[PDB]
């Protein structure tokens, strides 16, 4: 019973850092597809009103029949929904508050950060995301997953991510990736990165 | 050192199927890279002067530092030659000859052949390939693989290919894959096909 939220702001507001037409076809058509898709599989099941993170997490503990959707579709659907909103057209800088501090102390400071986090999205061959993730332990990692796999269902609470398929960037950057993952950090809405982190801890 | 191979044909030949600036950048970025990055893991091996098929039907027997860099480039290197040389802008029809025959005994016919092409086309999730092959007791399967894995170093040979990378469609079909693969249809090298089936016997 999941629907597409509407986005924090309008399709063009993260110029000239990502086109308005990619910002509409990712959400009008990648996101909702998504949904339309772990809607259908959900239906009649009686998994079909769980958070969609809650559901992500537990995967592996699903049916047979039902794990391959959700793997796929329904994380399409948490990883795009937390995407949006972790983007801002007043985006940019550096992070404040715990999340800095954390990221002091747990992957060596903000520079450090941004290499490990450039690499991971850089070496992703094919389709996946980067992630900013807090762990069991409470400590932020860094990591890349495979098309739509989130770090949910392995124990972790990601709360900054970057989608790499290619429909994310191509019609702008086309190859150019690196291009793109620049662009990123000029959006990056650290004060949503802030919330979540005050979250998963 | 493997080199970037000339095109049968001119970028715009392949419209209305395939468009121009595509077909260009696919092929002086995408496979360029590629054939750059193998032949720098390659540099100083004994496996730096064999034939990229070989290369790749070999994989599993290779060092594991070359492993990772010869499965997704020279993978990539070897998919996309195979890739330009089954295009044609006179391609399309139906096939023929040993090829069209094989098709109705193991495939159980053109039609079936096309409704099994494209499910395994529409139906790989993230980057991949969709493929018909010949397995080693030489008979056609039709099959998918991902991100630039070939069916040669699991022993089938393909003998046409149809790219679903977003990069492959994006830019003219953007989330429309279904259009896409309906399109290359139009533009099948049955001819080449044909050719490729008779060396694989
Ligand atoms: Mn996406
Ligand atoms: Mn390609």
């Amino acid at each position: 019973a999941y629907t597409l939220p509407q986005l924090p702001y309008a399709y063009d507001a993260l110029e000239p850092n990502i086109d308005a037409q990619t910002m509409e076809i990712h959400h009008t058509k990648h996101h909702q597809t998504y949904i339309n898709n772990v809607n259908a599989a959900l239906e009649g099941t009686e998994y079909a009103d769980l958070p969609i993170e809650e559901l992500v997490s537990k995967l592996k503990s699903l049916p047979e029949n039902l794990q391959g959707p959700v793997r796929n579709n329904g994380g399409g659907h948490a990883n795009h929904s937390l995407f949006w909103t972790v983007l801002s057209p007043n985006g940019g800088g550096e992070p404040k508050g715990e999340v800095a501090k954390a990221i002091d102390k747990d992957l060596g400071g903000f520079e450090k950060f941004k290499e490990a986090f450039t690499k991971a999205a850089v070496s992703r061959f094919g389709s996946g995301w980067a992630w900013l993730s807090v762990t069991p332990d409470k400590k932020l990692v860094v990591e890349s997953t495979a098309n739509q796999d989130s770090p949910l269902f392995e124990g972790n609470t990601p709360i900054l991510g970057l989608d790499v398929w290619e429909h994310a960037y191509y019609l702008k950057y086309q190859n150019r990736r690196p291009e793109y993952i620049g662009a990123f950090y000029n959006a990056v809405n650290w004060e949503e990165v802030e919330r979540r982190y005050h979250a998963a801890i």
